[PDB]
């Protein structure tokens, strides 16, 4: 089944899931010159105030925090959005070196990881649905530098110990995914996909400009957990990120010049 290895890695995930050679995959590079300046994009609109979360799983591509999704209490609305989106798990990807990590590059400049926050569109009801359609998701792209700690990221980095292999879970009630924002929201967006499998064509992408730092230490936490079950060969969790795909036909606006 599939993964980021040298036998079941992007290269190969066509072969059980076309739509990796599709229209509108994810990431890209985002070239700044060419991306446009849109006036008529709205500003984000981001309301975590009431956010719940709930839980922390390793699901052996990468760690996925959880949030109670069952009415409005974390959602994205505003920018190039009709409606409400609600908050139902962040994760991220990372490298295996500071040079890489990010899924989307900027400029073809890689960044050391790239947090995903993932929200669903509650039109559709569930986000089973969701992601059946062409406007079911929208996840906010952040960029990760190294330099200074980011604070708010720090209890995540201690829990991983608990998590380090597939399949595991703990509690990780109250808290508070703000702590991991950048002070602009300026942001680039296009039509896009899932990047990993089943890598389906049903998010638009929100990916800000600004990244955010964060420590050696934190990212060298990252670096330890594995992708194999507990008792099977290690493997660490490294290099889950998945290149910039053709743009094809889209065009890629910035809410700000
Ligand atoms: N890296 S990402 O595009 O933000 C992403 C988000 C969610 C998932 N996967 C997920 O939500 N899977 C369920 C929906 C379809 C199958 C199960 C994969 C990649
Ligand atoms: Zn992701």
């Amino acid at each position: 089944h599939w993964g980021y290895g040298k036998h079941n890695g992007p290269e190969h995930w066509h072969k059980d899931f076309p739509i990796a050679k599709g229209e509108r995959q994810s990431p890209v590079d985002i070239d700044t010159h060419t991306a446009k300046y849109d006036p008529s994009l709205k500003p984000l609109s981001v309301s975590y105030d009431q956010a719940t979360s709930l839980r922390i799983l390793n699901n052996g591509h990468a760690f996925n925090v959880e949030f109670d999704d069952s009415q409005d209490k974390a959602v994205l609305k505003g920018g190039p959005l009709d409606g409400t989106y609600r908050l139902i798990q962040f994760h991220f990807h990372w490298g295996s070196l500071d040079g890489q990590g990010s899924e989307h590059t900027v400029d073809k400049k890689k960044y050391a990881a790239e947090l995903h926050l993932v929200h669903w569109n509650t039109k559709y009801g569930d986000f089973g649905k969701a992601v059946q359609q062409p406007d079911g998701l929208a996840v906010l792209g952040i960029f990760l530098k190294v330099g200074s700690a980011k604070p708010g990221l720090q209890k995540v980095v201690d829990v991983l110990d608990s998590i380090k292999t597939k399949g595991k879970s703990a509690d990780f009630t109250n808290f508070d995914p703000r702590g991991l924002l950048p002070e602009s929201l300026d942001y680039w967006t296009y039509p896009g996909s899932l990047t990993t499998p089943p890598l389906l064509e049903c998010v638009t992408w929100i990916v800000l400009k600004e990244p955010i730092s964060v420590s050696s230490e934190q990212v060298l936490k990252f670096r330890k957990l594995n992708f194999n079950g507990e008792g099977e060969p290690e493997e660490l969790m490294v290099d889950n990120w998945r290149p910039a795909q053709p743009l094809k036909n889209r065009q890629i606006k910035a809410s700000f010049k």
